[PDB]
């Protein structure tokens, strides 16, 4: 389930937001056991009666119709504005389930008094008096929430069940330990070589996994290594830390990045390292420097020979499958763009007005913008980090940017 924030500047939204999910502009909201992700929409939906195109506005609307709920706040102290009721008439119009929180509210007979008779006139019944900065009655409102969601059969227990079985490739130079490396994973009791009559099938954890080219778990060609690439989902590339990484290490991890798929990146034999654990930091560093290009993979340290680590590696490789296969809202995308570039100065003229998800593996983003010749690698590396900071982190998996020029 999905709830949206909505609610003119300075009403407390980010406040109530940060209250709920206990700064990024979407997260997950916890209530015994139950989930739903939240997202502060900041300023996406302000003055909408300036909305000219048609095209627009209905991909306006259904950027809140992407919400299973809005929570349209309002300032309980200084009461109605024009802003509010603009911001009034697009939701009614949108038709999405509305709940009206009147925040700043802590002073309950003087809201009362002064301010909730007019908060009527927004179209959505009795407003809910909370006070995010004060911890007032956010209980009472997110018991509401969750009773409406119910309500409409949403299941907020529950997590999606996959449904696809995850590829996996494990690549590296020779030696490395790739082949043992494999076969810990198959000496673990949460693992198993599918019973049921060039690649394995994998049962870990009751999930279903390939494991890709498993045959080999002088070099000319290394075609495997990159068919392997290419059929898998996630790739977790293995390398040897009494080595370092080196050249062939880049390329292939500069072949993965442009293939788009997810992954891992694993510091094995680390067992072999002299005072290696004073020395986490060092190798981070070397992984961050020498393989930028894939930095968003989680970087396990391992021993293949000793056992160590072996569930890191399983658990960070269903992280990245996890990430390769997320999809995040149009209009956290945009809130998050816009907060961004508020205190943000594009280069040359370009204009980047929105965004929005258009595929997973790996997750792909396309952005209208004035110019797409305006549109350098810096501002990609921008684009993509402002989705990890505000968004969704994608642990372990690339981001695609795909631009389309819009007046
Ligand atoms: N000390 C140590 N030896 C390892 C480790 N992983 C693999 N090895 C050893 O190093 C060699 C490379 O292993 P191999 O698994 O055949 O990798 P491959 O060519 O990547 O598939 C073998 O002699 C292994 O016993 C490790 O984590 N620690």
């Amino acid at each position: 389930a999905t709830v949206l924030i909505v609610g003119r500047p300075n009403v407390g939204k980010s406040t109530l937001f940060n209250k709920l999910v206990k700064d990024p502009v979407q997260d997950t909201v916890e209530w015994y056991g139950k989930t739903f992700k939240l997202v502060d929409t900041c300023g996406v939906f302000d003055n909408p009666q300036d909305i000219i195109s048609q095209k627009m506005k209905e991909v306006t609307l259904n950027m809140i119709r992407e919400a299973d709920l809005v929570l349209f706040v309002v300032d309980g102290k200084r009461g109605i504005t024009k802003e509010d009721e603009s911001l009034a008439d697009f939701l009614r119009k949108s038709t999405v389930d509305t709940i009206l929180v009147a925040n700043k509210a802590e002073n309950l007979r003087e809201f009362e008094r002064e301010v909730k008779p007019e908060l009527y006139s927004l179209g959505f019944g009795e407003p809910i008096p909370v006070s995010a900065e004060h911890n007032i009655n956010l209980d009472t409102m997110l018991e509401t929430i969750i009773k409406k969601l119910e309500e409409k059969g949403l299941d907020l227990e529950s997590k999606p069940e996959i449904t696809d079985a995850i590829k996996v490739a494990i690549v590296g130079r020779p030696n490395v330990g790739k082949s043992t490396l494999f076969n810990a994973i198959l000496n673990k009791e949460r693992a198993l070589v599918s019973p049921i009559p060039v690649d394995d099938e994998v049962f870990i954890d009751g999930r279903k996994y390939v494991f890709v080219d498993t045959a080999g778990l002088e070099k000319y060609s290394n075609y495997r290594v990159v068919d392997s690439i290419e059929k898998a989902d996630v790739v977790v590339i293995v390398l040897d830390a009494t080595q370092g990484i080196t050249r062939q290490d880049q390329r292939m991890a500069g072949l993965m990045e442009r293939r788009g798929r997810a992954s891992v990146v694993v510091f094995n034999k680390w067992d072999l390292v002299v005072h290696r654990e004073k020395r986490y930091d060092e190798f981070t560093k070397l992984f961050r420097e020498k393989l930028y290009f894939i930095d968003y993979s989680p970087l396990i340290f391992t021993s293949a020979d000793k056992g160590w680590n072996i569930d890191r590696m399983i658990d960070a490789m269903n992280l990245a499958y996890a990430s390769y296969t997320t999809k995040v809202p149009s209009s956290a995308i945009n809130s998050a763009l816009q907060k961004v570039l508020a205190f943000t100065n594009l280069p040359r003229g370009l204009k980047i007005f929105f965004g929005v998800q258009v595929d997973i593996k790996p997750p792909t983003f396309l952005f209208f913008v004035n110019s797409i010749e305006k549109v350098k690698n810096p501002q990609k590396i921008f684009l993509r980090k402002l989705i990890r900071d505000y968004v969704f982190p994608f642990e372990g998996s690339p981001i695609f940017l795909k631009f389309k020029r819009s007046r």
